[PDB]
């Protein structure tokens, strides 16, 4: 039982508790006593709460940001079902109500104690909404689908609930002694040392002499630094770089000088190294676990006297005229001016904080006590001030603590618009137990869909020794958190076990047999117990709420491209047309950065939408959950503008030019004035693409990698290459797109200008919220993708979003890109 869920966690996270016992660390050992405690207590108040309020937890409402309608309707023990007309602006107990009075007539004699349960979905509709907020009902009305739905009676859902249940004295100058170590290389070695709190130097930087190349080396030079042993900040950060010299880089190490609890690092420490491709300070605080093969470094952090970091009791007892005109990156003369005013800064410009903090000293222990009183009196700031002080700029833990209270007022669907940017910033972490951590956790807790996204979010980095322990071990306390979610996600893990075994079977067999001769053998191989109990009945990892319940063997099959990603397709007997729906699983390519381009392009949907304008955008799931191996959506009811573009032969759009082909495919798909429509939905959504891929950059566009869908909506795929890093990119505008949106006519500029229109407008929306993702983007160079790596990169936001200008100018600038892209193409 306690053993099961022992070794369950285990399998699961894919490290064995022993693993954390076996470091003896009384680090580990507190923050896995310290957390299954709080996870306990976040457990215990869940187990306690309202059915509505457990619905909100385990089932939270999908909503989005006059004309009736048909809706079907049953309840949860019979399968009679009752069909209704209602309006889209009818709350879901009047729809509640009727399913009672229907049933008040055919059975034969209160609507809020039951909840509408979406047929073959872990999705309800219940709160005070119109029809038309849901993402099933508002799904239904486009797609022209009809709601079925159960009536779960308060006692139903109570049941689950049940079954669901678990000092400053120190004035020498600072100085180390470089003892010995051991490594590899083919000259003469060099150890480099440097002090940082954040991404600037406590000092300058101080290198060793020149040992000679055949080493298990030897130095024991005392290293002194030029600072204060109480000038110190306690997230005070030292690194190490050691390289060969006749440039050679060889390998790097950090650590913070004061320990988890607060005390001065003593006497010896060995800090084993980790390779290189010149000084790296945001690389991790804990050594290489590769102990054998990993170079190690002893080196001796000499004796001062017990010294802790003192409290904040002690660190709370230690003209704005041409303010203005630069505080809106400075020069000294500036940085001491900002420092000079800083109580005004609070009184009177809170929001500047960062930019006040970047200006202090943190090597002059004065400066840094006379910030911290402020800070302890600084008002609440907004979102994206918070998110802004959560970059790796701001290590010390009272900035990092005041941005937790900040974003405690975040929504459980901004905490899930951000979720990816806060768990790479846990890679920035200095100690295991933080808020951070204790926020997203707590968060994790209270609702399921953020429990279940946290949780792939960690999973996803395992096979990555830098976060193994620090990941693992929060998966540990979750697991802790919800036993009964921990089996559902076993459940998806064993399925994902199972495809990579089909998967490298599909991937030898296609290169020796035929495509047909793999495809049945993936068929048979599919057929056996294992494989039918393991792929069917489980809640999707891209998406909690959709079942993929059975598995139609007959249709899986895999695309032929490299990787051979498995497409498996899913049906559900209760949701009928809702649950046939596909996934695809990739091996042996990194999903992260598709991830982030589909997270900025749902971001700009949501922008966009918030200000009035839905472009009909697809922002199909992509899901990491393990190394070069995640799950991507099947977008249904779509083909390749390049399968369209075969006009093949004897089929429902048959064309003379390929000019034609595209909207004679659309003709087929929409007969009467549904074409109207589609080309209305082709439009926005061309336009919304065409904005999204020239602020992110995305090149390598061809007919093959973008889709359309058969509502008319246009959309993008392999999300590989971004920020014009190929693995400076135009504008795009095909000639068959201005054909579609011309309305087919070579000459339709009523039509047109009104699509130009839409490009401008949704321009416009980004760059107001640029910040947004500057800041976003700004946390993500936590995750070591290629292409994300420097400022360099993030530079191309900035300039393709023009935020160094004003509306006027980046209109202006921006309406010769569009005109470019136009004459440009043919
Ligand atoms: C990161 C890569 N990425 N991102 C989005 C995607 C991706 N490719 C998709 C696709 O591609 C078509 C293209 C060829 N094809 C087939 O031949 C099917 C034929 C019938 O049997 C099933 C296969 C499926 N169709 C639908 N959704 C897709 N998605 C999300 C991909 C692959």
């Amino acid at each position: 039982v306690k053993k099961l869920i022992n070794s369950q966690i285990s399998l699961l996270i894919g490290k064995g508790l022993h693993e954390f016992d076996s470091l003896r660390d009384p680090e580990v050992n507190d923050f896995r006593t310290k957390m299954r405690q709080f996870c306990e207590e976040a457990a215990a108040h869940r187990q306690q709460l309202g059915w509505v309020e457990w619905l909100q937890y385990s089932f939270p409402l999908q909503l989005e940001p006059n004309r009736a309608l048909l809706v079907n309707v049953k309840f949860e023990g019979s399968e009679e079902s009752f069909t209704f007309q209602v309006s889209t602006k009818d709350m879901p107990l009047a729809l509640m109500a009727c399913a009672l009075r229907k049933k008040a007539t055919v059975f034969r004699q209160q609507p809020e104690e039951y909840a509408l349960q979406v047929n073959g979905r872990h999705e309800y509709l219940y709160g005070n909404y119109p029809l038309c907020h849901f993402q099933y009902i508002c799904s239904c009305l486009h797609s022209g689908l009809t709601p079925h739905l159960t009536m779960v009676h308060s006692s139903s859902i109570l049941a689950m609930r049940d079954e669901q249940s678990n000092l400053w004295s120190l004035e020498q100058p600072f100085s180390i002694e470089l003892i010995e170590g051991r490594k590899v290389n083919a000259m003469k070695l060099v150890v480099q040392a440097g002090l940082f709190h954040g991404n600037e130097m406590l000092c300058k930087t101080v290198s060793s002499s020149e040992v000679n190349v055949c080493s298990e080396p030897v130095w024991k030079q005392r290293l002194e630094f030029d600072i204060s042993v109480c000038d110190l900040p306690r997230m005070a950060r030292l690194c190490f770089a050691l390289y060969a010299v006749v440039d050679c880089p060889i390998a790097w190490a950090n650590l913070m000088l004061f320990d988890y609890k607060d005390q001065l690092k003593t006497g010896e420490r060995c800090l084993y190294m980790w390779p290189s491709v010149l000084l790296n300070p945001a690389g991790t605080v804990r050594g290489n676990p590769n102990t054998e093969s990993a170079a190690a470094l002893v080196i001796y952090l000499p004796e001062v006297a017990p010294v802790y970091f003192p409290a904040l009791e002690k660190i709370l007892e230690l003209q704005l005229q041409l303010r203005e005109i630069l505080e809106r990156e400075l020069y000294e003369h500036e940085k001491d001016l900002v420092w000079k005013m800083r109580h005004e800064v609070q009184e009177h410009f809170p929001e500047a904080l960062a930019r006040l903090l970047l200006v202090t000293k943190w090597n002059k222990h004065e400066d840094v006590a006379q910030m911290l009183y402020l800070l302890c009196s600084w008002p609440e700031l907004p979102v994206l001030s918070a998110l802004e002080l959560l970059d790796f700029s701001f290590p010390d833990c009272y900035v990092g603590s005041f941005a937790i209270k900040s974003l405690r007022k975040l929504t459980d669907d901004e905490l899930f618009q951000y979720l990816l940017q806060l768990v790479q910033v846990l890679k920035y972490e200095s100690y295991l137990d933080c808020e951070l951590t204790k926020f997203l956790l707590g968060r994790a807790l209270a609702n399921r869909k953020i429990g279940h996204f946290l949780f792939w979010h960690l999973r996803s980095e395992m096979h990555v020794p830098s976060v193994a322990l620090r990941f693992g071990l929060i998966m540990e306390a979750y697991c802790r958190g919800s036993t009964h979610h921990m089996k559902v996600l076993m459940k998806q893990g064993e399925a994902l076990s199972k495809l990579k075994a089909l998967n490298d079977f599909v991937k030898v067999s296609s290169q020796k047999t035929t495509k047909p001769q793999t495809k049945e053998m993936m068929h048979m191989c599919m057929r056996q117990e294992t494989y039918m109990e393991a792929l069917s009945h489980l809640q999707s990892p891209l998406d909690p709420s959709t079942l993929l319940e059975e598995v139609c063997v007959e249709q899986c099959t895999f695309m032929d491209s490299k990787m051979k990603p498995l497409w498996i397709m899913y049906s559900s007997e209760e949701a009928g047309s809702a649950g046939n729906v596909g996934i695809i699983f990739k091996n042996g390519d990194d999903l992260r950065q598709d991830m982030l381009t589909l997270q900025m392009i749902q971001l700009m949907d949501v922008l966009w939408k918030q200000e009035g304008l839905d472009l009909r955008m697809t922002p199909y799931g992509c899901l990491p959950t393990g190394d070069r191996t995640g799950l991507i959506e099947v977008v249904l009811h779509s083909d390749t503008i390049a399968n369209i573009q075969l006009n093949k032969s004897n089929m429902a759009a048959t064309a003379a030019f390929n000019k034609d082909a595209l909207l004679n495919w659309l003709k087929s798909k929409n007969p009467g004035e549904a074409l109207d429509r589609a080309i209305e939905e082709f439009t926005l959504s061309c336009a919304g693409y065409c904005v999204a891929t020239y602020v992110l950059g995305i090149g390598d566009r061809h007919s093959d990698n973008i889709m359309i869908r058969e509502s008319g909506q246009l959309f993008h795929i392999d999300f590989g290459h971004f920020l014009g890093n190929f693995k400076r990119v135009p504008f795009i505008l095909t000639y068959d797109f201005v054909h579609v949106i011309q309305q087919g006519k070579t000459n339709n500029s009523e039509k047109f200008e009104r699509f130009r229109g839409y490009c401008e407008r949704a321009y416009t929306i980004l760059r107001r919220h640029g910040l947004l993702f500057l800041h976003l983007f700004a946390l993500m160079r936590a995750a070591g993708l290629p292409e994300l790596s420097c400022s360099k990169d993030i530079q191309y936001l900035k300039d393709s979003l023009a935020l160094g200008k004003t509306e006027e100018e980046a209109l202006k600038h921006f309406r010769v890109k569009f005109n470019e892209a136009l004459r440009e193409s043919w």
